[PDB]
């Protein structure tokens, strides 16, 4: 049946971008994955279909990545504000950047 | 002649860091690699020997990257003002980062 075709993993990042009200939004990620990640919303309101551009933070030592990605909300939690987004047209270097952070995390 | 350690090459990427004016310096990379990289002096004095905290930053495409490090001065060509630099104790993690984006 339905599958998820690619893993999620609870690596530490931020996403940050402009939501309603055009106020800014820097959330942590609940789970990130190579199609798309979560986030705890905050207040301004949300919902499925919602597309915004943004940035994926990622910082370890003194490294820090980031990637300017267009995503989709294709979920939104009433409860807990979980939303769940899938990332629209990811640059082939982009894909590849995600794979390597997730690989890595997988594993060690 | 020496082999160096690690290998160069050009790709666009911007170091910053606070000058001995203690006014900002922002510079294009001559050249970069895992051990180091150059660059053009324009503004302060700079000689061998100095050492710096700054940040080496790389964007291609929608992807940024950026690394916090100390660098030491390892040579200055008085003439044409090109600056030679050696990172100091990168950690593994960084290093491992360094020689990714490189092998490109
Ligand atoms: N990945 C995922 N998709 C969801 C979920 N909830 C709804 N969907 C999607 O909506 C279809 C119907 O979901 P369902 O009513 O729970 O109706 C489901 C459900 O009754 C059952 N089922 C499928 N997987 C599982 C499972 O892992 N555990 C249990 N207890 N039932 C499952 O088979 C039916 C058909 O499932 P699908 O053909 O895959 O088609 C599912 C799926 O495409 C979810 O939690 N995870
Ligand atoms: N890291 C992360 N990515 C998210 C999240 N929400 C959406 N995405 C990304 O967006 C893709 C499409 O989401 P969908 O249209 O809801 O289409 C989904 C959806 O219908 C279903 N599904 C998968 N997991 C779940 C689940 O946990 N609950 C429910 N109700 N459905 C699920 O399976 C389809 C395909 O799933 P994927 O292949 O993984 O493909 C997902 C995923 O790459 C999230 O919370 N975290
Ligand atoms: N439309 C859409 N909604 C998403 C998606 N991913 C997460 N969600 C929503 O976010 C809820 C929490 O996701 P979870 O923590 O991964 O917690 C999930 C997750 O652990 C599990 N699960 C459900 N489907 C799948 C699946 O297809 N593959 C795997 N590995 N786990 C699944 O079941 C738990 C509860 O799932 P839900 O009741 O459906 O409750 C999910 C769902 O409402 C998505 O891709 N598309
Ligand atoms: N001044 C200096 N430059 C270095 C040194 N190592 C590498 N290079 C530079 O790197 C280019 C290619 O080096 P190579 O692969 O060894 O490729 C070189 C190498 O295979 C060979 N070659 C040139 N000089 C020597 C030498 O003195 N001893 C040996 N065993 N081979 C040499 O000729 C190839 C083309 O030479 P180039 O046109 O000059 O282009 C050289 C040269 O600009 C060095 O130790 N000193
Ligand atoms: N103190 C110090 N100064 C450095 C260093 N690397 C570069 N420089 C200085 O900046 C010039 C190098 O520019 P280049 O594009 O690499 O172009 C270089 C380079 O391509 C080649 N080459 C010369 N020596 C070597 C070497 O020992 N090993 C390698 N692989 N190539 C060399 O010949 C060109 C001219 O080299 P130079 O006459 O020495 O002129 C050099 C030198 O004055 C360094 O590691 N330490
Ligand atoms: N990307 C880049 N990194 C730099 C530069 N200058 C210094 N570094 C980094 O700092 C290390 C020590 O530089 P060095 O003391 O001048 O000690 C140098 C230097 O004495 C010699 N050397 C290498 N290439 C050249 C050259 O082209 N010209 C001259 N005169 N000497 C060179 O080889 C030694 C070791 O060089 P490396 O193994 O590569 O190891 C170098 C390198 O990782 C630069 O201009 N560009
Ligand atoms: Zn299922
Ligand atoms: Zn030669």
């Amino acid at each position: 049946g339905s599958q998820r075709q690619f893993a999620r993993v609870k690596l530490p990042a931020r996403i940050r971008y402009i939501g309603a009200n055009r106020e800014g939004v820097d959330a942590r990620l609940l789970d990130l994955s190579a199609g798309g990640f979560a986030f705890t919303a905050s207040g301004a309101p949300i919902q499925p279909g919602d597309l915004y551009k943004g940035k994926l933070l990622f910082q370890v030592d003194s490294i820090s990545f980031s990637l300017e990605v267009e995503f989709q909300v294709r979920s939104v939690d009433p409860a807990s504000r979980r939303v769940g987004c899938e990332f629209q047209n990811l640059k082939p270097r982009e894909v590849a950047a995600l794979r390597y952070l997730i690989t890595s995390y997988l594993a060690g």
